[PDB]
């Protein structure tokens, strides 16, 4: 197994995983390291095997179908992933706890959100479509945007939002376009 954090890349108290070689801070993973269960699947163990039970899950999907799944298991997972693979970029950092504005010239979002909000939501099954994980996702970034306006410091925004749009392409197996 791997001394580090596959998410944060930091050693301290690690759980392995049993079929591949990734570690895990117990908070790092989501959803949370199960207390017991031996052996023990992280989570891209898990999605590994959801593709290879059904291969034609990788075939391309339009977004609009995507969105209106509803949060069966298999989507739960799914958006679990997604939002570990955002917090694996060092940058998801600024997004990550509950946020506050107070900036000349600017007024802060009518819609707060921030990653820990999207992951305990999650965790207390509060989404039903995958729609509602991933316009949350996408509020982030765009109330970043637009609290920012011409500071350079928007850029972050851009960079956190490609992390999550190529991620959430892949792992919904969206169909490839020009
Ligand atoms: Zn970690
Ligand atoms: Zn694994
Ligand atoms: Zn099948």
């Amino acid at each position: 197994n791997s001394n580090i954090c596959e998410v944060c890349n930091k050693w301290g108290r690690l759980f392995c995983c049993d079929t591949c070689p990734r570690s895990f801070h117990e908070h790092c993973h989501i959803p949370s390291v199960e207390a017991n269960k031996n052996p023990w699947s992280c989570i891209f163990c898990r999605i590994k095997t959801i593709q290879e039970r059904c291969p034609e899950s990788q075939s391309g999907h339009q977004e609009s179908e995507v969105l209106m799944r509803q949060m069966l298991p298999e989507e739960q997972l799914k958006c679990e992933f997604l939002l570990l693979k955002v917090y694996c970029d060092s940058k998801s950092c600024f997004f990550a706890s509950e946020p506050y504005y107070n900036r000349e010239g600017s007024q802060g979002p009518q819609k707060p959100m921030w990653l820990n909000k999207v992951k305990t939501s999650l965790n207390e099954q509060m989404y039903t479509r995958v729609e509602g994980f991933v316009q949350d996702m996408r509020l982030i970034f765009h109330n970043h945007k637009e609290f920012y306006r011409e500071d350079k410091f928007t850029r972050l925004g851009i960079q956190v939002q490609d992390i999550f749009e190529k991620n959430f392409r892949n792992i919904f197996a969206i169909q490839e376009t020009s």
